[PDB]
């Protein structure tokens, strides 16, 4: 039995849906999902099998936006019985920093430069970023992790990766982060040459 | 019945003839009743003898904990060759096993940049100073920070991210007052990869 959380970007805007998953050979298993009380809306897969002859039973719990924002615990029950837990990560949510930072002089040489996008001190490693520019969104883009700073907070990188022709002729690029702490869940911070 | 693990050398470890790569093979969960066991150690599936096994030394919940260290040739290391270690107990007549080796794959020389901090980021105490690691094969690699000659110890670095084209990329973001920065101090990034001439490279920045 393994318990896992909705991805971020889908508990901070009310038009996502956001979503708990419960994640588990001759004779299969009822799902009971408590709420810090018994709960009856989840959704189940059926059994898929594996390489090694196991079955996969995946099940769906659909969580409100403000009850796991809030920090409520939910509860997967798989069976006798055993249990797992999960919830937000407890503490003040921190504003995150965003800070674009422009290619390397050393690396306009190559035929494709790196914009940086620094995300800086939020709380909690909850986050999505995302790159765009003239409203489309740009593919070739990749984040790191949230890393643990000195300080308790986190940080991570994203790096857009684009030809040096789009860069030298002035094209603006946007780095957009979704996190808690800012107003409206969502800030963005543009580079261009 | 009983777990083994086997954990590679360190990468700075490979990457300097005056270090000592070691692999080290522990096996878990041995039952308390009769815990003897045995290491066998094979490099490309020949068994060699140079290891060095510690004593059992018993655990807090009722098994026994014995580890083996085997100290690695360099070059040996990072030209793929795989280290087996066998574990067997006398008892149960049967054995576990695991293998380890550099991840497989054609080495690719890293990209250094230093990226200084954001204008908006001025406005702190605080600056961030960025160095992008980028382009490398394998992801074992090892980053550090110096500051006239010195080691700059307030740091962080994320883990190895692999990239569109099968390369790894990583970030390292050094922390230091906005004084430090604007009194025009150089600060260096230094970078240990396989595929660097000398394993080693080093990038400046200052204001
Ligand atoms: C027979 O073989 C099968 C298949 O190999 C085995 O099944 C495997 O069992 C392993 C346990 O023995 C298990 O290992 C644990 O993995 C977790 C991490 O799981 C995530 O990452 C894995 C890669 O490392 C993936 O393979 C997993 O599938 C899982 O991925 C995430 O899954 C989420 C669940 O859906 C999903 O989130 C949802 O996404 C949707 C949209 O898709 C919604 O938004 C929803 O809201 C979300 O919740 C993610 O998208 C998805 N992400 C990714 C990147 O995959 C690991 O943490 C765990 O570690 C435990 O123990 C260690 C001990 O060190 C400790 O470090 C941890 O803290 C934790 O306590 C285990 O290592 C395998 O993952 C699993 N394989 C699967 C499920 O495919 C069977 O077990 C075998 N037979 C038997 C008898 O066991
Ligand atoms: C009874 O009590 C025993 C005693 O603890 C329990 O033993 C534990 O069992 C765990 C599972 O059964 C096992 O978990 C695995 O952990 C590894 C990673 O472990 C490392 O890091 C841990 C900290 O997070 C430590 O606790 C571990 O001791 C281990 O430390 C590493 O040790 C290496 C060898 O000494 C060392 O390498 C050397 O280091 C030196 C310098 O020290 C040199 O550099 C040299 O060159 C190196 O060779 C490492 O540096 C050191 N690492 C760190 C970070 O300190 C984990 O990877 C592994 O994951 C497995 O499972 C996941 C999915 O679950 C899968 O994704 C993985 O691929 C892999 O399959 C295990 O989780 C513990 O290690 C172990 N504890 C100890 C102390 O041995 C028993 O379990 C208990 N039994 C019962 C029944 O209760
Ligand atoms: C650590 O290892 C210990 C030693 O392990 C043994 O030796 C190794 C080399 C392997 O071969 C391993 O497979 C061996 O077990 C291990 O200790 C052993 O543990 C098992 C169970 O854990 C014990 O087996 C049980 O023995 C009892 C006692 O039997 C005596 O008493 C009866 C009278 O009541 C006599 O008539 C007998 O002849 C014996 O002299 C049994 O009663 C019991 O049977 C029960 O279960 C069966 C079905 O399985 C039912 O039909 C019965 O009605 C019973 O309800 C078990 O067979 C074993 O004796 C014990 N031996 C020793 C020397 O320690 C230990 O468990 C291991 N620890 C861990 C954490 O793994
Ligand atoms: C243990 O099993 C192996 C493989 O079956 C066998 O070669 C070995 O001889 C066995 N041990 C003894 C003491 O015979
Ligand atoms: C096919 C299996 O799928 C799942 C993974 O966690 C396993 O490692 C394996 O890849
Ligand atoms: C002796 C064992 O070794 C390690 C610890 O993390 C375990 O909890 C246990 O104490």
């Amino acid at each position: 039995v393994f318990l896992f959380p909705p991805k971020p970007k889908d508990t901070l805007m009310i038009s996502r849906t956001p979503e708990v998953t419960c994640v588990v050979s001759t004779d299969p298993v009822k799902f009971n999902w408590y709420v810090d009380v018994e709960v009856h809306n989840a959704k189940t897969k059926p059994r898929e099998e594996q390489y090694n002859s196991t079955y996969r039973v995946v099940s769906v719990l659909t969580v409100l936006h403000q009850d796991w924002l809030n920090g409520k615990e939910y509860k997967c029950k798989v069976s006798s019985t055993i249990e797992k837990t999960i919830s937000k990560a407890k503490g003040q949510p921190r504003e995150p920093q965003v800070y674009t930072l422009p290619p390397s002089r050393e690396e306009m040489t190559k035929n494709q430069v790196s914009l940086t996008c620094l995300v800086k001190g939020f709380y909690p490693s909850d986050i999505a970023v995302e790159w765009e520019s003239n409203g489309q969104p740009e593919n070739n883009y990749k984040t790191t992790p949230p890393v643990l700073d000195s300080d308790g907070s986190f940080f991570l990188y994203s790096k857009l990766t684009v030809d040096k022709s789009r860069w030298q002729q002035g094209n603006v690029f946007s780095c957009s982060v979704m996190h808690e702490a800012l107003h409206n869940h969502y800030t963005q911070k543009s580079l261009s040459l």
